[PDB]
């Protein structure tokens, strides 16, 4: 049930200049990537996965947004509840699927910038498609990350990062929890968009001066809440609420990382049928445990490096994800 997709980035500059030979390949046809293990493109030995769907290193933001992000967007704007989780080793390209880059020298505007990822996209796809159709609509985002299991809200403008939230169970509907001063941003339109993300950049500048490798330890959640009032072509009124959690996981390649660790075996009881599941041992899983068996549509994007240097983690993180596809939830 849970859908999980790789994304194998292409060689840099560096690599390039080097003549990096890829020890990675991918058949988005077959859904298939193969690796190879033991070395030689003469002769060689090979591990084959097959995952819901794989994007080999030619693959633009646009390719990643139409087939993966689009038809879950659809699934949010009809009321439901969805997960995008981005898992890989530190430097694969797990932010540049989620977030995206600006092209250099001010060559395009936010909108139209094909470095584009997916929250930039789909906060403005929220506005295109909303507007267009007869719907009344809110839109609310959140950026909560956690760090040594600590909660920093990174919206917020009249706080530091030195302010960390607290988390409760919410009394109310169960498995869920609260977190105490949690700032919901509303994004009244379209051209509000850009500033929130910058803001929240800046902050984050600020977080990871103060908190050592914050890039690389921290999980994200970037949230969007859809209030929505449609009014059809003849007068039916339809009150959805849809909300969208992406979330930016912290490097997957091995102080610790609780959160990490807990995730890891959240995922292996869930698909060892084992009727303990260890949710409440890390933030992050308390937090995300309706999207890890729960009543969530949940993806997985894991993020690989071409480089035969990689290898050892490459494998870690495809074996990884293979495992996540046996997760049923709803
Ligand atoms: N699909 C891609 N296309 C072009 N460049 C990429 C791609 N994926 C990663 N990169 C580049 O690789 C580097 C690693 O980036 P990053 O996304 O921040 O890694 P991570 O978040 O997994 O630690 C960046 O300089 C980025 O521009
Ligand atoms: N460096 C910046 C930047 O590229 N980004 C900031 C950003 C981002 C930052 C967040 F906190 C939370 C979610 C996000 F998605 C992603 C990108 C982006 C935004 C729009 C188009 C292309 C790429 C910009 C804002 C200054
Ligand atoms: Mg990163």
């Amino acid at each position: 049930n849970i859908q999980v997709v790789v994304r194998c980035r292409p060689f840099n500059l560096a690599e390039r200049k080097a003549s990096a030979h890829s020890i990675v390949e991918c058949d988005p046809v077959r859904k298939e990537v193969s690796v190879r293990t033991g070395g030689l493109a003469d002769k060689s030995s090979r591990k084959t996965y097959t995952f819901d769907m794989v994007f080999g290193a030619s693959t633009k933001q646009i390719d990643v947004y139409r087939s993966v992000v689009c038809p879950i967007l659809d699934e949010v704007i009809m009321g439901y509840n969805c997960t995008i989780f981005a898992y890989g080793q530190t430097g694969t390209g797990k932010t540049f699927t989620m977030e995206g880059e600006r092209s250099p020298n001010e060559e395009y505007t936010w909108e139209e910038d094909p470095l584009a990822g997916i929250i930039p996209r789909t906060l403005h796809q929220i506005f295109e498609k909303l507007t267009d159709n007869g719907t009344e609509f809110s839109v609310k985002v959140s950026l909560l990350e956690i760090y040594n299991e600590e909660l920093f809200d990174l919206l917020n403008p009249s706080s530091d990062v030195s302010e960390r939230l607290q988390m409760f169970d919410d009394p109310r509907n169960k498995r869920g929890v609260i977190i105490k001063g949690l700032e919901e941003i509303t994004v009244h339109n379209k051209d509000e968009v850009y500033q929130i993300l910058e803001k929240g950049a800046a902050k984050r500048t600020t977080a990871a001066t103060l908190m050592n490798a914050y890039s690389s330890r921290s999980h994200s959640v970037f949230s969007v809440t859809i209030h929505m009032k449609e009014t059809t072509i003849d007068g039916e009124e339809l009150v959805k609420i849809g909300k969208l959690n992406l979330v930016d996981l912290a490097g997957s390649e091995n102080n610790i990382n609780q959160s990490l660790l807990t995730l890891g075996r959240v995922i292996t009881a869930l698909v060892e049928r084992t009727p303990h599941v260890p949710y409440r041992e890390s933030k992050l899983t308390r937090i995300l445990q309706d999207s890890l068996g729960g009543r969530t549509r949940t993806s997985i994007i894991a993020t690989i490096s071409p480089a035969s240097l990689n290898l050892e983690e490459t494998l870690s993180t495809l074996e990884y994800a293979h495992r996540a596809k046996n997760i049923l939830n709803k």
